[PDB]
Protein backbone atom coordinates (compact mmCIF):
# COMPACT_ATOMS: atom_id res chain seq x y z
CA UNK A 1 0.00 0.00 0.00
CA UNK A 2 1.55 3.42 -0.66
CA UNK A 3 0.13 7.16 -0.98
CA UNK A 4 -1.96 8.33 -3.79
CA UNK A 5 -0.96 11.37 -3.56
CA UNK A 6 2.67 13.34 -2.57
CA UNK A 7 4.24 9.61 -2.52
CA UNK A 8 7.14 11.23 -3.99
CA UNK A 9 8.00 14.59 -1.43
CA UNK A 10 10.36 12.95 0.75
CA UNK A 11 12.12 10.90 -2.35
CA UNK A 12 12.66 14.17 -4.17
CA UNK A 13 14.08 16.56 -1.03
CA UNK A 14 17.24 16.64 0.48
CA UNK A 15 17.77 14.24 2.95
CA UNK A 16 18.30 17.52 5.10
CA UNK A 17 14.40 18.32 5.38
CA UNK A 18 12.86 14.69 6.65
CA UNK A 19 16.36 13.40 8.36
CA UNK A 20 15.41 14.90 11.90
CA UNK A 21 17.79 12.77 13.72
CA UNK A 22 20.20 14.90 11.92
CA UNK A 23 18.73 18.10 13.53
CA UNK A 24 21.38 20.39 15.75
CA UNK A 25 18.86 22.54 17.88
CA UNK A 26 19.14 26.68 18.39
CA UNK A 27 18.41 27.35 21.52
CA UNK A 28 16.89 30.67 22.18
CA UNK A 29 16.53 32.79 25.40
CA UNK A 30 14.40 30.76 28.23
CA UNK A 31 13.79 34.43 30.20
CA UNK A 32 12.40 35.90 27.32
CA UNK A 33 9.20 33.96 27.56
CA UNK A 34 7.19 33.86 30.67
CA UNK A 35 3.92 31.78 31.59
CA UNK A 36 1.00 33.59 32.23
CA UNK A 37 -1.28 31.37 32.42
CA UNK A 38 -2.24 27.48 32.53
CA UNK A 39 -4.56 26.78 29.26
CA UNK A 40 -3.74 22.99 29.00
CA UNK A 41 -2.10 19.69 29.36
CA UNK A 42 -1.88 16.06 28.01
CA UNK A 43 0.30 12.98 28.04
CA UNK A 44 3.02 14.84 26.88
CA UNK A 45 3.08 18.54 27.43
CA UNK A 46 1.77 21.50 29.44
CA UNK A 47 0.76 24.53 27.84
CA UNK A 48 0.58 28.37 28.97
CA UNK A 49 -0.62 31.44 27.70
CA UNK A 50 2.71 33.01 27.53
CA UNK A 51 3.92 36.93 27.11
CA UNK A 52 7.19 37.54 25.12
CA UNK A 53 8.55 40.26 27.13
CA UNK A 54 10.57 41.73 24.49
CA UNK A 55 7.63 42.75 22.58
CA UNK A 56 5.05 42.06 25.11
CA UNK A 57 2.89 39.86 22.68
CA UNK A 58 1.11 36.76 23.64
CA UNK A 59 2.54 33.86 22.37
CA UNK A 60 1.97 29.80 23.98
CA UNK A 61 4.92 28.15 25.88
CA UNK A 62 4.55 24.28 25.30
CA UNK A 63 6.58 22.82 28.49
CA UNK A 64 7.83 19.13 27.15
CA UNK A 65 7.35 16.22 29.77
CA UNK A 66 10.26 14.00 29.78
CA UNK A 67 10.50 12.05 26.80
CA UNK A 68 13.18 10.14 23.90
CA UNK A 69 14.95 13.13 22.34
CA UNK A 70 14.42 11.88 19.13
CA UNK A 71 10.61 12.25 19.31
CA UNK A 72 11.50 16.14 20.16
CA UNK A 73 13.99 16.72 17.09
CA UNK A 74 11.13 14.39 14.92
CA UNK A 75 8.42 17.32 16.31
CA UNK A 76 10.72 20.69 15.82
CA UNK A 77 11.92 19.53 12.08
CA UNK A 78 8.18 18.85 11.39
CA UNK A 79 7.39 22.28 12.35
CA UNK A 80 9.86 24.17 11.16
CA UNK A 81 8.98 22.45 8.08
CA UNK A 82 5.63 23.93 8.38
CA UNK A 83 6.23 27.29 9.60
CA UNK A 84 4.27 29.66 7.09
CA UNK A 85 1.98 26.76 5.66
CA UNK A 86 -1.93 27.98 5.83
CA UNK A 87 -3.53 27.42 9.22
CA UNK A 88 -0.46 25.70 10.72
CA UNK A 89 0.51 26.75 14.07
CA UNK A 90 3.51 28.90 14.05
CA UNK A 91 6.68 27.55 16.22
CA UNK A 92 8.34 31.02 17.09
CA UNK A 93 11.53 30.05 19.36
CA UNK A 94 12.99 26.68 21.21
CA UNK A 95 14.02 27.45 24.92
CA UNK A 96 15.00 25.38 27.70
CA UNK A 97 16.19 25.43 32.05
CA UNK A 98 19.34 25.42 32.24
CA UNK A 99 19.38 23.43 35.11
CA UNK A 100 16.76 20.61 34.23
CA UNK A 101 17.46 21.20 30.55
CA UNK A 102 13.37 20.69 29.98
CA UNK A 103 12.74 22.27 27.04
CA UNK A 104 9.77 24.23 26.03
CA UNK A 105 8.06 25.09 22.48
CA UNK A 106 7.17 28.74 21.83
CA UNK A 107 4.03 29.30 19.26
CA UNK A 108 2.42 32.32 18.28
CA UNK A 109 -1.10 32.47 20.32
CA UNK A 110 -4.20 31.68 19.30
CA UNK A 111 -7.16 32.95 21.52
CA UNK A 112 -9.11 29.37 21.26
CA UNK A 113 -12.81 28.43 22.85
CA UNK A 114 -12.95 24.77 23.43
CA UNK A 115 -14.39 22.78 21.25
CA UNK A 116 -17.11 21.66 23.84
CA UNK A 117 -17.94 25.06 24.01
CA UNK A 118 -17.34 26.42 20.76
CA UNK A 119 -19.13 23.62 18.68
CA UNK A 120 -22.35 23.74 19.48
CA UNK A 121 -22.92 26.99 18.85
CA UNK A 122 -21.82 26.82 15.37
CA UNK A 123 -24.56 27.39 12.51
CA UNK A 124 -24.27 24.67 9.23
CA UNK A 125 -21.99 27.71 7.53
CA UNK A 126 -19.46 27.95 10.18
CA UNK A 127 -18.46 24.06 10.20
CA UNK A 128 -18.45 24.33 6.47
CA UNK A 129 -15.98 26.99 7.02
CA UNK A 130 -13.94 26.08 9.53
CA UNK A 131 -13.48 22.51 8.04
CA UNK A 132 -12.52 24.19 4.91
CA UNK A 133 -9.80 25.87 7.06
CA UNK A 134 -8.76 22.73 8.95
CA UNK A 135 -8.74 20.74 5.06
CA UNK A 136 -5.77 23.57 4.15
CA UNK A 137 -3.74 22.99 7.02
CA UNK A 138 -3.91 18.87 6.13
CA UNK A 139 -3.34 19.51 1.93
CA UNK A 140 -0.44 21.76 2.89
CA UNK A 141 1.38 19.48 5.27
CA UNK A 142 0.22 16.52 3.04
CA UNK A 143 2.24 18.25 0.16
CA UNK A 144 4.96 18.76 2.03
CA UNK A 145 5.46 15.33 2.97
CA UNK A 146 3.63 14.91 6.39
CA UNK A 147 0.91 13.27 8.64
CA UNK A 148 -0.04 14.47 11.56
CA UNK A 149 -1.50 11.50 12.70
CA UNK A 150 -3.54 13.34 15.80
CA UNK A 151 -6.74 15.05 14.11
CA UNK A 152 -9.37 15.66 16.35
CA UNK A 153 -10.88 18.60 17.88
CA UNK A 154 -8.38 19.29 20.95
CA UNK A 155 -5.87 19.60 18.21
CA UNK A 156 -7.77 22.31 16.37
CA UNK A 157 -7.16 25.82 17.85
CA UNK A 158 -10.39 28.55 16.74
CA UNK A 159 -10.53 31.96 17.45
CA UNK A 160 -13.96 32.18 16.66
CA UNK A 161 -13.69 35.96 16.31
CA UNK A 162 -11.16 36.34 13.92
CA UNK A 163 -12.42 33.47 12.10
CA UNK A 164 -8.87 32.18 12.13
CA UNK A 165 -7.95 28.07 12.70
CA UNK A 166 -4.42 26.30 13.71
CA UNK A 167 -3.72 22.83 13.39
CA UNK A 168 -1.78 22.21 16.14
CA UNK A 169 0.32 19.71 18.21
CA UNK A 170 2.75 18.32 15.63
CA UNK A 171 3.99 15.63 18.50
CA UNK A 172 2.84 12.34 16.61
CA UNK A 173 3.25 13.67 13.21
CA UNK A 174 5.83 12.08 10.64
CA UNK A 175 7.33 11.98 7.09
CA UNK A 176 5.53 9.90 4.64
CA UNK A 177 7.79 7.44 2.87
CA UNK A 178 6.81 4.94 0.61
CA UNK A 179 6.46 1.59 2.06
CA UNK A 180 7.24 2.59 5.33
CA UNK A 181 5.69 0.66 8.12
CA UNK A 182 4.71 3.03 10.92
CA UNK A 183 4.10 2.38 14.45
CA UNK A 184 0.19 2.16 15.00
CA UNK A 185 -0.45 3.32 18.37
CA UNK A 186 -1.23 7.10 17.30
CA UNK A 187 -3.77 9.41 16.98
CA UNK A 188 -6.43 9.87 19.79
CA UNK A 189 -8.76 6.19 20.05
CA UNK A 190 -12.00 7.74 18.99
CA UNK A 191 -10.24 8.87 16.06
CA UNK A 192 -8.15 5.93 14.84
CA UNK A 193 -8.51 4.85 11.87
CA UNK A 194 -9.33 1.12 10.56
CA UNK A 195 -5.84 0.65 9.56
CA UNK A 196 -5.06 1.50 12.95
CA UNK A 197 -7.24 -0.59 14.74
CA UNK A 198 -6.18 -4.18 12.05
CA UNK A 199 -2.56 -3.73 12.25
CA UNK A 200 -2.22 -2.10 8.62
CA UNK A 201 1.22 -0.51 9.07
CA UNK A 202 2.17 0.59 5.69
CA UNK A 203 -0.40 3.52 6.13
CA UNK A 204 -0.56 7.10 4.70
CA UNK A 205 -1.59 10.58 5.16
CA UNK A 206 -5.55 8.80 4.20
CA UNK A 207 -5.37 8.35 8.34
CA UNK A 208 -5.90 12.17 8.69
CA UNK A 209 -9.13 12.00 6.54
CA UNK A 210 -10.51 9.23 8.85
CA UNK A 211 -9.65 11.22 11.59
CA UNK A 212 -11.24 14.39 9.90
CA UNK A 213 -14.19 12.08 8.92
CA UNK A 214 -14.74 11.11 12.59
CA UNK A 215 -14.88 14.88 13.48
CA UNK A 216 -16.79 15.85 10.95
CA UNK A 217 -19.59 13.19 11.73
CA UNK A 218 -19.09 14.17 15.11
CA UNK A 219 -20.27 17.78 14.43
CA UNK A 220 -22.99 17.28 12.08
CA UNK A 221 -24.74 14.58 14.19
CA UNK A 222 -24.04 16.34 17.57
CA UNK A 223 -22.81 13.42 18.90
CA UNK A 224 -19.19 13.65 20.23
CA UNK A 225 -16.96 11.59 20.09
CA UNK A 226 -19.17 9.90 16.79
CA UNK A 227 -17.30 6.48 17.53
CA UNK A 228 -17.40 5.72 21.12
CA UNK A 229 -14.88 2.86 22.22
CA UNK A 230 -13.75 2.05 25.67
CA UNK A 231 -10.81 0.61 23.87
CA UNK A 232 -9.31 -0.17 20.81
CA UNK A 233 -10.82 -3.49 20.05
CA UNK A 234 -14.15 -1.72 20.85
CA UNK A 235 -13.51 0.88 18.68
CA UNK A 236 -13.16 -1.15 15.97
CA UNK A 237 -16.53 -2.71 17.06
CA UNK A 238 -18.24 0.95 16.99
CA UNK A 239 -17.05 1.36 13.76
CA UNK A 240 -18.19 -1.81 12.46
CA UNK A 241 -21.91 -1.64 14.09
CA UNK A 242 -21.75 1.60 11.96
CA UNK A 243 -20.12 0.58 8.60
CA UNK A 244 -21.32 -2.82 8.34
CA UNK A 245 -18.89 -5.88 8.45
CA UNK A 246 -19.68 -6.86 4.59
CA UNK A 247 -17.00 -3.53 4.00
CA UNK A 248 -14.97 -4.31 6.72
CA UNK A 249 -14.37 -8.45 5.03
CA UNK A 250 -13.45 -6.83 1.63
CA UNK A 251 -11.15 -4.39 2.98
CA UNK A 252 -9.66 -6.86 5.15
CA UNK A 253 -9.04 -9.59 2.38
CA UNK A 254 -7.61 -6.74 -0.20
CA UNK A 255 -4.71 -5.65 2.27
CA UNK A 256 -4.32 -9.38 3.10
CA UNK A 257 -5.28 -9.09 7.16
CA UNK A 258 -6.68 -11.06 9.33
CA UNK A 259 -7.98 -10.30 12.71
CA UNK A 260 -6.88 -11.79 16.28
CA UNK A 261 -9.90 -14.48 17.11
CA UNK A 262 -11.07 -12.30 20.21
CA UNK A 263 -11.33 -9.05 17.64
CA UNK A 264 -12.97 -11.00 15.24
CA UNK A 265 -15.09 -12.67 18.08
CA UNK A 266 -15.98 -9.26 19.58
CA UNK A 267 -16.67 -7.83 15.45
CA UNK A 268 -19.04 -10.08 14.95
CA UNK A 269 -21.57 -9.72 11.62
CA UNK A 270 -23.50 -6.32 11.28
CA UNK A 271 -25.60 -4.73 8.30
CA UNK A 272 -24.26 -0.95 7.47
CA UNK A 273 -26.66 1.60 9.33
CA UNK A 274 -27.41 4.40 6.61
CA UNK A 275 -25.79 8.10 7.66
CA UNK A 276 -29.63 9.36 7.77
CA UNK A 277 -30.74 7.34 11.06
CA UNK A 278 -27.92 9.30 13.06
CA UNK A 279 -30.59 12.44 11.94
CA UNK A 280 -32.72 13.78 15.24
CA UNK A 281 -34.60 16.97 16.54
CA UNK A 282 -30.98 18.10 17.58
CA UNK A 283 -28.98 18.12 14.20
CA UNK A 284 -31.14 18.38 11.89
CA UNK A 285 -30.24 22.10 10.98
CA UNK A 286 -26.84 20.82 10.33
CA UNK A 287 -27.53 17.44 8.40
CA UNK A 288 -27.88 17.93 4.46
CA UNK A 289 -27.58 15.98 1.31
CA UNK A 290 -23.76 17.37 1.27
CA UNK A 291 -22.87 16.88 4.14
CA UNK A 292 -23.74 13.15 4.32
CA UNK A 293 -22.14 12.67 0.49
CA UNK A 294 -19.03 14.63 1.67
CA UNK A 295 -18.83 12.20 5.26
CA UNK A 296 -19.61 9.09 3.13
CA UNK A 297 -16.54 9.99 1.15
CA UNK A 298 -14.08 10.44 4.27
CA UNK A 299 -15.51 7.40 6.30
CA UNK A 300 -13.95 4.63 4.34
CA UNK A 301 -12.68 1.01 5.85
CA UNK A 302 -9.94 1.32 2.63
CA UNK A 303 -7.88 4.24 2.95
CA UNK A 304 -7.34 4.28 -0.71
CA UNK A 305 -10.78 4.81 -1.31
CA UNK A 306 -11.11 8.19 1.46
CA UNK A 307 -11.25 11.44 -0.58
CA UNK A 308 -7.61 13.34 -0.49
CA UNK A 309 -7.79 16.71 1.06
CA UNK A 310 -7.43 17.90 -2.04
CA UNK A 311 -10.86 16.21 -3.35
CA UNK A 312 -12.16 16.98 -0.01
CA UNK A 313 -12.38 21.25 -0.80
CA UNK A 314 -13.43 20.62 -3.51
CA UNK A 315 -16.23 18.91 -2.80
CA UNK A 316 -19.70 20.82 -3.49
CA UNK A 317 -20.36 20.57 0.43
CA UNK A 318 -18.04 23.78 0.21
CA UNK A 319 -18.91 25.66 -2.47
CA UNK A 320 -20.58 28.76 -0.25
CA UNK A 321 -17.01 29.09 1.33
CA UNK A 322 -14.78 28.71 -1.99
CA UNK A 323 -17.27 31.64 -3.11
CA UNK A 324 -16.56 33.56 -0.52
CA UNK A 325 -13.03 33.49 -0.66
CA UNK A 326 -12.91 34.25 -4.75
O1 LIG B 1 -3.08 28.84 21.38
C1 LIG B 1 -2.87 27.65 21.72
C2 LIG B 1 -1.80 26.94 21.16
C3 LIG B 1 -1.62 25.65 21.64
C4 LIG B 1 -0.63 24.74 21.15
C5 LIG B 1 0.22 25.13 20.13
C6 LIG B 1 1.11 24.19 19.66
C7 LIG B 1 1.09 22.92 20.22
O2 LIG B 1 2.00 22.07 19.71
C8 LIG B 1 0.24 22.54 21.24
O3 LIG B 1 0.27 21.28 21.76
C9 LIG B 1 -0.67 23.46 21.73
O4 LIG B 1 -2.42 25.02 22.56
C10 LIG B 1 -3.47 25.69 23.15
C11 LIG B 1 -4.27 25.04 24.09
C12 LIG B 1 -5.34 25.73 24.67
O5 LIG B 1 -6.14 25.12 25.59
C13 LIG B 1 -5.60 27.04 24.31
C14 LIG B 1 -4.81 27.67 23.36
O6 LIG B 1 -5.10 28.94 23.06
C15 LIG B 1 -3.72 27.01 22.77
Amino acid sequence: SKARVYADVNVLRPKEYWDYEALTVQWGEQDDYEVVRKVGRGKYSEVFEGINVNNNEKCIIKILKPVKKKKIKREIKILQNLCGGPNIVKLLDIVRDQHSKTPSLIFEYVNNTDFKVLYPTLTDYDIRYYIYELLKALDYCHSQGIMHRDVKPHNVMIDHELRKLRLIDWGLAEFYHPGKEYNVRVASRYFKGPELLVDLQDYDYSLDMWSLGCMFAGMIFRKEPFFYGHDNHDQLVKIAKVLGTDGLNVYLNKYRIELDPQLEALVGRHSRKPWLKFMNADNQHLVSPEAIDFLDKLLRYDHQERLTALEAMTHPYFQQVRAAEN
